[PDB]
């Protein structure tokens, strides 16, 4: 039975070791000593910086690395590669060999003990050298927040970023729309936000009735009876933001909830792009904005593809309002759990994910 | 059984309706119409490039339901699209990008041996679309048999149809590595079937076993471990004595005739290979390169390193008018033919408006 988060216990089961050579050995190092038990022989987490590697021939250093050591790792470990962004390599023979990075990641875990995991992180080569913009990636993987997130790659661009006040808080003080939020994950996304520390503004359909005034209540926030498909959707979010939270919203998820194929792609698809457009287009979500799309047959493979299609095309855009698109794609739940989709969105939803956008990642 | 290529034996068995709104449907009619029986039904090929909104991809649902329960067996389906980073609006971007949803789900309401593929076409590709015309022939054909769900990606470059479209690779001379038996030899089958002249390349143990490749294709043999130093300059000096020093296609199998090992044979020697034979001129204006996986932390590492290759490479390889792709195989032994058909594909002339792709063959 896999570790989920609680509390005041630690981030990970054991110690946590940094290796390999490139730019982000040391400042991870400066900036993960104080919260981790940081190692120079029973591990919790294992981080190899891979930005050293400027050739194929020298994907070695992978093996050298981790031959010794996985065999330590320990129950619901974790494994970060962290190496920079192929596209934007500085030689061919550089573009390859981090390529071939994520072949060695998504391998390694059919050698792991049983809840651990393994992930690929990809830095901008033009982020700073503090790296900060790395930081939340790593806290997110380096945590029992992460159980089910295994295999991934993601993909750090190249701005700083700011720890919030408390990272056992980091949504303190942001306003969260979530939609779908009167039963399942949509119920979860609001209570782990409200853990989080953000107001929760709870969106679902009328007939979600009593249902969503007590998630409402059960997160400290507010609910908003509506249909996300109408035409005056993002004019009654905005009312209702006018009303409770000073006209601004931080975080916007898109949700669909269980509250034919026109119905099909104006629910999980049409509305959804409509509400960010809409949203953003008035101010309503301006900088430091988050929005996270949650997918979830030849109807619904093309709206979660769809899916994948705004988290892509808006990013640019987005970016230079200050804004993040993210999304997440959950394989079987009802095994993994809800808890475990909302972590994602948390993650993505955090203040100091600024430097994450444009990515789609898999829960189970 | 499964369907494969045969004589001249027509290529669907069933009629063809190229149907949907855009830039490609008119000048495909116009280049097909001769050779299958356009409007019991072999092939459904949907235009999705007139499709500038999500809000219209209902116009998928519109045009299939009525028609893929009438498909046969072993039918085609094609969608073709706009690459979405190219789209001119986010909203087109979206909805381009969705086809590929589309087109994976719809293959699980097919029947057995029918298969579904998208196909994307840049925007600065001329009216006539001719850059498109052997991705649609290989797969409005017996001859992709096993290429489900897969995406293309067709550059804006214009193509020239080969002399004969069953002799593709007439005249060609194609470098095929690990040729002694598996795929390599099955590779090596189809170039020559479709008139190239093979070097068939593998290691010394092989003896005999290359001989009978080299044999059986009309082709020559070379013995030679690929990741041995002097690799490059007996390959060029093979080039020298029996092809006036060119070949046009190379493909990177070594085949089946401790990390370190398989990082050499499977990553490094053909990334030498390919830089040693286009650096010294040995390929050129024309050249192919196509690379073939394995089919585990080596190996899979081996072979996202094959996807870097062909995605590195390429950018660099197409300012010198050379093409290179991948096939990433198994579990097989699904048939050797299949994937030889594939390598054969990109191999085409008439495919120089296809590079940096990746097809896996299931």
């Amino acid at each position: 039975t896999l570790r989920r988060y609680r509390a005041g216990e630690p981030p990970l089961t054991g110690s946590l070791l940094i290796g390999g050579a490139g730019r982000v050995v040391e400042p991870l190092r400066a900036a993960l000593e104080k919260d981790y038990d940081l190692v120079g022989d029973s591990f919790g987490g294992l981080v190899f910086d891979a930005t050293g590697i400027t050739e194929p021939a020298g994907l070695k250093g992978l093996h050298e690395f981790f031959t010794p050591v996985l065999r330590n790792l320990g129950r619901c470990g974790r494994v970060v590669v962290v190496g920079g962004t192929p596209e934007a390599a500085a030689s061919t023979n550089e573009r390859i060999a981090q390529r071939a990075l994520e072949g060695f990641t998504r391998s390694l875990g059919k050698e792991l003990r049983r809840g651990a995991t393994t992930a690929l992180v990809y830095l901008s080569p033009d982020a700073k050298p503090a790296a900060t913009g790395l930081e939340s990636t790593m806290r997110f993987l380096l945590s029992a927040k992460s159980a089910y997130v295994d295999g991934q790659v993601f993909s750090v661009g190249a701005d700083d970023s700011t720890p919030p006040a408390d990272w056992e808080k980091p949504l303190d003080g942001k306003v969260a729309i979530v939609t779908g939020a009167a039963r399942g994950i949509g119920a979860t996304i609001a209570e782990v936000f409200a853990r989080d520390g953000a107001h929760v503004v709870a969106i679902d359909v009328e007939s979600a009735a009593e249902n969503l005034a007590e998630t409402a209540s059960k997160v400290g926030g507010t609910a908003l009876w509506l249909d996300v498909t109408a035409d005056d959707a993002v004019d009654k979010i905005s009312e209702h933001l006018r009303d409770h939270h000073g006209g601004k919203a931080d975080i916007l998820v898109n949700n669909a909830g269980i509250t034919r194929w026109d119905a099909v792609l104006a629910v999980n698809l049409l509305a959804p792009l409509r509400l960010t457009e809409g949203l953003v287009g008035n101010g309503s979500i301006g900088e430091g904005g988050r929005v996270i799309g949650l997918s979830s047959q030849t109807n619904y493979a093309t709206t979660k593809a769809g899916m994948i299609g705004i988290t892509q095309a808006l990013a640019p855009g987005l970016a230079a309002k200050g804004i993040t698109i993210n999304a997440v794609a959950p394989g079987f739940i009802e095994g993994g759990q809800p808890v475990d989709v909302a972590e994602a969105i948390a993650y993505f939803a955090s203040p100091a994910s600024n430097a994450v956008t444009g990515n789609v990642i898999r829960v189970c």
